[PDB]
């Protein structure tokens, strides 16, 4: 295939929305809907200079809409969980444990020191904690604030955590006594009723920004709870308990903390960065995990080596890289009143972006279907024209909704060329983010996953 935002021969223009955000646009294609011309037909270099030099800030700043924001944000919610079962467990880590109310207290007394030093709706701030309590007081305390956290995974080298915080601009950061020194710079605090905020933090406004060059996908609260709420791919409730064992900078981190949090859910907080498959099996019977959110290797590894890592466990849903139907098949035969998930997406559009609950007739197959998109999101497979790819036939992923983030922070091109004008959207202008992911829809209307545009 060949990407008309990457290539085209008509040139390019740049797009914008009523809450100025840019978009490049090839400029053969018809303008979509709630968008206009910003800069003339020109090289795509040239449509690219002038986004780097006029979009100086991703998040949405134009005239005030008719329906005020929708929903509560993430700390609300937890706030209300808090509230409700104070003396329930909401963290496990190792020996310990940490209730709601105790969590609640000490964000909360975290929270009012960080608005002592400067923190407000706009502001970002820096995580550099290991996996613990203090990692959730941490960025629990950057939301109650109004800030927005990003997580600084101190498994990577410190070039690579100095250059991430540099691109969000983060005024400060929040460390430990023994992780001191690491990062320097940047004005730092160390984590020690009190009461929650009301700071005017809204849906729109950022929670956090996400690092697997560093790109840091900058997302609001809603962003957060559209992929978390109202949602049946796995059990939410106050009698579920997480596993938080992925990569806490990523997006998969969400599921296993706020999906637990935003329900009144336990959240066992595995030691160490990485998921430790052997860890994971301990972890499963000590604490009865309802659910495991596992890369499709973790998974197969598990499925073969650790199978006690499913038992008691009620959902497993495998992500990121295509599937392997005989573990998939192995984990159903030896694991019959497990039910299994295939999540999709980009951390762009936060979490998974579609899902697949698994079936019988899928195990007969060779690939696992990446499946249908989440309430309130929704997934394109276009042609190099934008036009919907024939039903059956191979096309680019193209996703869209609730889960979208800001941008890039710090890359408004890279955003532009990547958050595309949607040309299917109402009158309003809507935005879709290009996965470079190809794909085919099929007669039942499931998408399935083919591979990359190379």
């Amino acid at each position: 295939m060949s990407n008309p935002f990457e290539e085209y021969d008509g040139g390019h223009v740049v797009l914008t929305d009523a809450l100025g955000r840019h978009s490049l646009w090839p400029a053969g294609i018809a303008v979509p809907a709630g968008w206009s011309v910003r800069h003339g037909t020109d090289s795509r270099e040239g449509c690219l200079a002038h986004i780097e030099h006029h979009w100086t800030d991703l998040r949405p700043t134009g005239p005030a809409v008719e329906r005020a924001p929708a929903g509560a944000c993430v700390h609300e919610l937890f706030e209300a969980q808090a509230a409700r079962a104070p003396d329930a467990v909401a963290l496990l880590h190792e020996a310990d444990e940490l209730t709601y109310g105790a969590l609640n207290e000490r964000a909360n007394r975290l929270a009012h020191r960080l608005v002592g030093l400067g923190v407000a709706p706009g502001t970002l701030v820096g995580v550099h904690l290991e996996r613990g309590f203090d990692m959730v007081v941490a960025l629990l305390a950057v939301l109650k604030a109004g800030g927005g956290y990003t997580m600084l995974d101190p498994q990577f080298p410190v070039e690579r955590l100095a250059l991430s915080l540099e691109d969000t601009g983060a005024p400060l950061l929040v460390t430990s006594r023994p992780l001191s020194g690491r990062l320097t710079g940047t004005t730092t605090l160390y984590v020690e009723p009190a009461g929650n905020l009301a700071t005017g933090v809204g849906p729109e406004d950022v929670a956090c920004v996400m690092f697997t060059r560093p790109k840091g996908v900058m997302s609001p609260h809603r962003a957060l709870t559209g992929t978390y709420l109202g949602q049946d791919y796995a059990g939410f409730g106050p009698d579920e308990v997480f596993l938080q064992c992925s990569p806490v900078s990523w997006d998969a981190f969400g599921l296993e903390l706020f999906g637990a949090l935003l329900f009144g859910a336990r959240c066992v907080l595995q030691s160490g960065q990485n998921p430790d498959p052997l860890e994971i099996g301990e972890l499963v019977a000590r604490h009865g995990v309802t659910m495991l959110q596992l890369s499709a290797s973790l998974f197969n590894f598990l499925v073969d080596e650790v199978p006690e890592a499913f038992e008691g466990v009620r959902y497993a849903i495998t992500g990121g890289e295509p599937a392997s139907v005989p573990h998939v098949a192995k984990a159903r035969r030896d694991h019959p009143a497990l039910r299994l998930g295939n999540g999709y997406g980009p951390a762009e559009s936060m979490g998974f972006t579609t899902h697949h609950a698994v079936v019988a007739g899928d195990l007969s197959g060779t690939a696992l279907p990446i499946g249908v998109p989440l309430a309130g999101k929704r997934a394109y497979v276009l042609d190099d024209d934008l036009k919907p790819a024939a039903n059956g036939a191979l096309g680019e992923l193209y996703v869209a909704g609730a889960g979208l983030a800001h941008g890039y922070v710090s890359r408004p091109a890279l955003t532009a060329e990547r958050f595309v004008a949607d040309p299917f959207a109402g009158p309003g202008g809507e935005r879709m983010y290009r996965t470079g992911d190809l794909a085919r829809r099929r007669a039942d209307g499931v998408l399935e996953y083919v591979g990359r545009a190379d």
